[PDB]
């Protein structure tokens, strides 16, 4: 019965043979401090005791990184704006964005940048914040959220962490789904919804580790579906399939949040290791032409196969399991029938984050949701699609009244009060937000004990057993797409010994240690590449990435160059008039406010410039084939297809070539490229070379299955339905279907 308490500022008081934390220092025990009451009473006691500014401070969530003092050499101390946020803005929600790792030899505090922090330093920092948060008048604790931390960067495989001090490395989201499908297939012969014991294994490690540093919240995971392969965010999606996606969100929510649901229907208890903020509701996947609504040319989400409801299925599974919070997306649902509405009705052509239809209607009224909504970061001011002319206060008001409870990237309470004083937001609405936002903190036990032992984080983050679990999923995520049968047998597994030529991110000594003489075809562009003739095997680690850093919306060379074509997207506004740039006939940069200059500001800045969040030049977003990407402006194939093609010809039989492809997006192995001529082709999703060599040499056999289908032609890419998985409705069809994957047979 008696909860474990820890108080660092306020004092512990006894009542009825029990201890409680006197958070408001009034000397006696308030209901909101009485852990014996149900949470609805503790919230009501607390909301009533709260000033309006304090209640408004709960509607703010912004970055609060750990810092280092350049004068003590101590890492993981409070940053500068910490005092402000907690004591002045009364914030209690932050995003923690330091890399947690063991710092290199010789790394000092630069006073600038975001320092890498150790597990014990990170927890010392979050503890420091909780101690400050406890010094507040009422003493409300803080909650930290963060983006994913346990996934390998398939672009930085050399520095994958194989030691303690860093979060255990697992494959990317899709690789986890690849492992779950392959583990189901291995056990049953079916590859449909997956074997979620994999997902629970991963999520159980992520939970212990995140919790051990006092990071009890997540911006994620992503429930978006990779139904549109030209979307650049497919690298953070688990699958294209809504059903597998739904089973994964369920398991994630159960594992990370717990299976004990409150009366309010939320998986929130003191054993809740990480409360999820699932994103991006009601599904961010079906982007028209794959263009992302971070950008003015990409505001549109279209549903040609009428799958709006499938895309939010994973969200309903997570809601039903009790997901704590939801973040909407900022794309615009184009001509989408209202769920549960009367015939002919469609959702407003406004960004989801501003539609009461979507965040109050669909989310809370049609689906079960009973938690709080967290907005996206950096969208209110510059990306309130369908509200171009509105002022910034009008936009914040729209999102708030539309159902958003806390504002991401916001750290000035004045904003909320200014809108309340301007009568665009009721104090009733504020109180509602405050009740939704305090509920998890009570239920998670942060009002009794919000601290962590930093010595224990050291022993937890990247423990040997956690890393082993990570490495298990790494090996199970590898999908073997092609394995030629030669006269002497199948290309994989490799024979013992031999001369190996490597191209791409490969750790030579790791490959060498499996018993191979290795030649390294990786040379600085000045130096000369050794030839691959006479190699017994060729290992190529390839991917594709965008170099669109040069895009500018209003330059007639790029964004406004008629030679680049027109934006086919059409979004008819509220009024019956097309949105600027989105009439179907406009130049690509035409939708950027720096062009149409709509809004209460005369000289706005380009919102799309540099394409900083990712994605190709919009006129190049369908170039997903490797021959096309080689020749494109904003696409780079790594290593160059020129070099890979030179190499596959220096070698006698292209059957000795083994391609390890990171399909960051569903890239197309076009016939012209010649890659299909490789003897073996694998889709990798983030693994160490130990994991890769373990499979390639036959210590373990491949068993992953594709969590999304791959096309063989660019036409299939243009024709597929942005909201529909696979390529079966296209004239060329799939190269490999969803759920495909070979294994060895001896
Ligand atoms: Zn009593
Ligand atoms: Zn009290
Ligand atoms: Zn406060
Ligand atoms: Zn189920
Ligand atoms: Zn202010
Ligand atoms: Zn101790
Ligand atoms: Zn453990
Ligand atoms: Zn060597
Ligand atoms: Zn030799
Ligand atoms: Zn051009
Ligand atoms: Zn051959
Ligand atoms: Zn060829
Ligand atoms: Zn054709
Ligand atoms: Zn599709």
């Amino acid at each position: 019965e008696q909860p474990e308490l820890e108080a660092r500022v306020k004092e512990i008081i006894e009542v009825d043979g029990y201890q409680f934390r006197d958070l408001n220092d009034n000397g006696e025990l308030d209901p909101y401090e009485d852990w014996r009451l149900p949470t609805p009473e503790r919230v009501a006691d607390l909301v009533g005791q709260m000033s309006l500014v304090e209640k408004s401070g709960l509607m703010l969530i912004n970055t609060l990184n750990a810092a280092c003092d350049p004068q003590t050499g101590e890492f993981g101390v409070l940053p500068a704006q910490a005092d402000n946020y907690i004591n002045t803005q009364h914030m209690h929600r932050f995003v923690f964005r330091n890399v947690v790792d063991v710092r290199a030899e010789g790394v000092e505090c630069t006073g600038t940048g975001t320092p890498v922090v150790s597990p014990a330093e990170a927890a010392t920092f979050t503890n420091a914040v909780q101690e400050m948060s406890e010094a507040t008048r009422l003493g409300i604790p803080s909650l930290f959220k963060s983006n994913a931390r346990n996934h390998i960067d398939p672009d930085a495989r050399v520095g994958i962490n194989e030691a303690a001090g860093a979060f255990s490395a697992f494959p990317k989201e899709a690789g986890i789904a690849a492992a779950a499908l392959g583990e189901q297939a291995r056990r049953t012969g079916e590859a449909t919804t997956g074997d979620m014991s994999v997902v629970a294994d991963f999520a159980d490690v992520m939970g212990e580790e995140w919790a051990s540093i006092g990071l009890r919240g997540m911006y994620g995971y992503m429930a978006d579906l990779s139904t549109e392969p030209r979307w650049y965010r497919t690298h953070e999606t688990f699958t294209e399939d809504a059903y597998l996606a739904a089973e994964i969100m369920e398991t994630l929510v159960q594992t990370l949040q717990g299976e004990e649901l409150t009366d309010n229907g939320l998986a929130l208890s003191p054993q809740t290791r990480v409360a999820l903020t699932l994103k991006h509701f009601p599904g961010g996947g079906p982007q028209e032409l794959g263009l992302d609504p971070h950008y003015a040319f990409g505001k549109a989400q279209v549903y040609p196969a009428g799958r709006f409801e499938e895309h939010f299925l994973p969200f309903q599974a997570a809601i039903d399991a009790g997901v704590s919070s939801i973040m909407p997306y900022y794309g615009v649902p184009v001509d989408v029938p209202v769920v549960g509405g009367e015939p002919g009705e469609t959702y407003p052509h406004t960004g989801f984050a501003f539609s009461d239809s979507i965040v109050n209607g669909l989310l809370r009224d049609q689906l079960g949701f009973t938690g709080y909504v967290n907005s996206n970061t950096g969208i209110i001011n510059d990306r309130a699609w369908g509200l171009e002319g509105n002022t910034v206060p009008e936009r914040v008001a729209a999102a708030i009244n539309g159902g958003t409870d806390t504002l991401s990237g916001f750290s000035d309470v004045s904003v909320i009060t200014d809108l309340y004083e301007a009568d665009l937001i009721s104090e009733e609405r504020i109180d509602l937000a405050a009740e939704r936002l305090l509920e998890p903190l009570f239920d998670m036990g942060l009002f009794e004990n919000p601290y962590v032992d930093p010595d224990v984080a050291t022993a937890t983050v990247g423990a040997d057993d956690h890393r082993a679990v990570g490495l298990d999923l790494q090996r199970k995520s590898l999908v073997l797409l092609q394995n030629e049968e030669t006269d002497e047998g199948p290309v994989l597994p490799l024979k013992e010994g031999g001369d190996v030529y490597i191209l791409g991110d490969f750790t030579e000594e790791t490959v060498e240690s499996y018993g191979y003489e290795v030649t390294n075809g990786n040379v600085a562009e000045g130096e000369e590449r050794p030839s691959a003739a006479g190699s017994d095997y060729v290992l190529i680690s390839m991917t594709a990435k965008t170099n669109a850093g040069d895009y500018v919306s209003d330059d007639p060379s790029l964004g406004l160059n008629p030679d680049h074509g027109t934006n086919p997207s059409v979004i008819i506004g509220d009024d019956g008039e097309p949105l600027p740039g989105l009439d179907g006939q406009s130049l690509w940069g035409a939708a950027d406010v720096c062009v149409h200059k709509e809004g209460h500001e005369e000289n706005p800045s380009c919102t799309d410039n540099r394409l900083r969040f990712g994605g190709a030049y919009p006129w190049e977003s369908s170039i997903l084939d490797f021959t096309g990407m080689e020749a494109a402006e904003s696409w780079e194939v790594v290593p160059s297809l020129e070099t890979i093609q030179e190499v596959m010809a220096e070698v006698e039989d292209p059957s000795k070539v083994i391609l390890h492809v990171y399909f960051r997006q569903p890239y197309v192995l076009d016939e012209e490229s010649g890659l299909r001529d490789a003897g073996a082709i694998l889709a990798g999703f983030g693994m160490t070379d130990t994991a890769l060599m373990d499979v390639l040499t036959g210590a373990y056999a491949p068993q992953g299955k594709l969590p999304f289908a791959l096309a063989g032609t660019r036409e299939a890419i243009i024709e597929q339905d942005s909201d529909r998985p696979g390529y079966d409705e296209t004239e060329d069809g799939a190269l490999y279907p969803f759920g495909y994957g070979l294994t060895y047979e001896d």
